[PDB]
């Protein structure tokens, strides 16, 4: 029976029509994961070195086609060229960087454990991983999956967000050339394809996205191995010695991507001392960001009425709004201004929720300690930044922490070597550097009697 | 609160009256457990690896009493329970010396202008549930890595067989500090209302049914699955002299209830009849009651009389039962080696868990692969042969996470053991058991 699901999607900036295309429903997720599968053998026999140099040419071809990722990667969020053309950038460092690191690895040192037994371990794939990743970085979050998947010799099914299918698609073909055909396959499609892929015969799931769709794959996802990336809510713990960029730099974080990021600061915690000193000096610097001309709009409808409700129902005794200058004919965009929200309780839904745009909220503590409680005091917990000048507090408070990455006298800076992964309700995956290999291979003992 | 009235498994006779936890005891040991962790997480890894031998040391100073806790709700012949004793004091030492020994990405400049290292740090409480068939050892597997890393516990031993975890808790209250360890005897759903606790991660070791309800009642909570095993046993006609002897060995340690005993015997067929003969010749020299405890209890005694039944093998080998005079009562099943059966036979697609072996016939080693790697667990294997090549071969394709070559069922603490398919994928022993139990932060500090 003749059938196709079709979406009709827009420019996140205008929005006017950018594109039409045909979503993945059963026997394409079920045609998809078998293309992976037959392409798993030869895939997984290559040695490493053979790999490695797959996954080289794979990054060079993507920064070669760099233009043409970035216009992708825009044309579905709206990021500003300069954001684009860096995450392009970082995405072929990360691939280059698990290129290296896949012929790097150690295992258990060999040899005589037991009396008489000659013993060593090596390292397996999981088979076919399936990657379901979010809109809001779709390449870099691409990367992050199925980086340390294909260097651990996985072939990878890629599920971008609906809104999002662009760079995905772009992946799907430059792997094909250096990878092979059917090592990387992408299936766009909404949240309903994810769920048929979570159900299909892969191996193991990584899921970066909400709470919500997490908890569902967990139930659904069977004895996969599962890897999740949630939700964060950030603190920014801002003693009264922090540096004189301090609000800046965490006005320049929140308006990056819109404020649509896992690790962006939202819940700036300062002392009593500096408290008004903070909600000015952000309130300042947020002004001078104006959504049009400085950062990009929102994903989708959905996010800016979020937004709207999130504030609304806000109990915030102060309210700085920035400018909101949409270029011309760009009105129909899903644009929405830098906020700072001040004096407010400790349980207010601005400071509860993820707001996931430039949205900061100032609370004032008597001292480190408190500041710490309201830093640690959420489910969530992710990403973290101090800002002070003493090495002996800042250096405390960030042990302290509860976060993967804890920042000091920055926030949102990131490289490959370097891991990123939450607690609490934030999910347990384990993105960048060496360790990230780990959740897409097995261990293996081999005991040789003598 | 509920009490189980718990049986010796050798008698069928009353051996212990014990409280069966319910909601309050578990809310209230999970309490006990997370007000220890401040301190406990606090000390350095010297101070934290001189408590773990002191513990071990402890467990040693009382393996006593240690072997007649294990035996009592096992079974379990005296060697054993000994042997596993001493596995468990040296993975509590191995553990100890792991900790201090830990690396992470190098620090230094990473980006432009910054500082940057990586620490590693605790979860906090990890509800650790653990089977009845090694109750000592398995519990060792999960506290052992968890305590290590800084973590407090909860610890759910099986119904049958809390003996062994009380001592632990005890010892250490001692040498840990109290509330470090804590001890929640119960059944099921005892187990249910650990899950649903204020735990931070649940480390599982049990049924496949048990770990699918645990996916979904565990929530975003770190988990970590340990589930059932088939494990195949390839032997091909060069193999050595003790073949059969060493497979039967395997399989009746611990009456057979191992998730990595051989179960699945795979020959070709110019040496089928050998192994079937060779396999019944050594088995019938296994009496259970003599040479081999009871299965545990009697749902475990029905459930080899079902697969046994339902099995459409077309060759039976029976070994003897023998109990001693007082045990007729007891749960004996004896050692049994099926043969000339197909391919998805109950004997062979089921986990027995107990000491039969089922043989079967491929046409070459490429074959053997196919039926050794054609079930949905994939926990262990063995392959049994002369050329180095052709076993090498095997053990690099077989789809499991130990293999032994003309050997099986031998473990130590540095040597990683883990699954792949439907039977979990944690990983326990070695270093690579810390990491289920901690988790990174990168620091990274402008200059
Ligand atoms: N922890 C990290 O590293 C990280 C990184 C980026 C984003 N995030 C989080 O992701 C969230 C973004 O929200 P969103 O609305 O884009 O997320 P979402 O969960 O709606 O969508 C994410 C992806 O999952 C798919 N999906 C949704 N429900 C599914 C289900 N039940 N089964 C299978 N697939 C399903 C979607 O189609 C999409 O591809 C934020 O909470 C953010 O913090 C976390
Ligand atoms: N390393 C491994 O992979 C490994 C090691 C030993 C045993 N096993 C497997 O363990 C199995 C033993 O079977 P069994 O019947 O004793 O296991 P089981 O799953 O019935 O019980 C195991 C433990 O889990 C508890 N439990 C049971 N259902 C639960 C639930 N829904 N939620 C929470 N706790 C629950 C029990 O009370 C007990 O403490 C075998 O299949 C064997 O292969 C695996």
């Amino acid at each position: 029976m003749e059938d196709t699901q079709v979406a009709v999607l827009t420019d996140p900036r205008t929005g006017r029509e950018r594109r039409r295309i045909a979503l993945a429903g059963e026997p394409e997720v079920t045609a998809a994961v078998a293309e992976a599968r037959g392409a798993g053998s030869a895939w997984a026999a290559l040695t490493p070195r053979l790999r490695a140099r797959c996954l080289l040419r794979f990054a060079d071809l993507i920064e070669e086609r760099s233009a043409q990722y970035v216009v992708a990667e825009r044309s579905g969020t709206g990021k500003p060229a300069a954001e684009a053309a860096g995450e392009v950038e970082s995405c072929a460092d990360l691939l280059r960087f698990y290129a290296g690191a896949l012929r790097a690895g150690t295992a258990p040192a060999a040899g005589r454990l037991l009396p008489g037994r000659e013993s060593w371990v090596r390292w397996e794939p999981l088979g076919v991983v399936a990657a379901i990743v979010p809109w809001n970085y779709p390449l870099m979050m691409a990367a992050w999956r199925i980086g340390p998947a294909l260097a651990a010799g996985n072939t990878v099914v890629l599920k971008p967000a609906l809104t999002t299918p662009d760079t995905a698609l772009l992946l799907a073909r430059d792997a094909a050339e250096t990878l092979g055909p059917g090592v990387l396959v992408t299936v766009p499609g909404d949240r309903d394809t994810g769920r048929l892929l979570v159900e299909s015969a892969v191996d193991a799931v990584a899921f970066t996205g909400s709470e919500a769709a997490g908890r569902d794959i967990v139930g659904r996802a069977g004895l996969r191995r599962l890897s999740l990336e949630l939700g964060g809510n950030c603190p920014a713990v801002v003693l009264p010695d922090a540096p004189p960029d301090t609000y800046e730099a965490l006005v320049r974080a929140a308006t990056y991507n819109a404020g649509q990021s896992c690790a962006s600061p939202s819940r700036v915690i300062t002392l009593r001392e500096n408290y008004q000193q903070a909600v000015e000096g952000l309130a300042k610097a947020m002004h001078a960001r104006r959504a049009g001309v400085d950062f990009g709009p929102l994903n989708n409808a959905d996010q800016a009425a979020r937004y709207d409700r999130i504030v609304a129902r806000s109990g915030a005794g102060i309210e700085h709004v920035a400018p909101l200058a949409p270029p011309p004919g760009e009105e129909g965009g899903h644009w929405r201004p830098g906020r700072i929200l001040a004096d407010l309780p400790a349980d207010d839904p601005a400071v509860c929720e993820e707001v996931f745009a430039p949205v900061l909220t100032v609370q004032a503590a008597d001292d480190p300690a408190e500041a710490l409680a309201l830093a640690n005091g959420m489910p969530q917990a992710l990403a973290a930044s101090v800002w002070g000048s003493r090495t002996d507090a800042v250096l405390e408070l960030a042990g302290e922490l509860n976060a993967g990455e804890v920042w000091v006298n920055c926030h949102l800076e990131q490289t490959a070597e370097l891991p990123h992964g939450g607690r609490g309700t934030s999910g347990h995956g384990t993105d960048m550097s060496v360790l990230a290999l780990t959740e897409y291979q097995r261990p293996k003992t081999v005991t040789v009697r003598l």
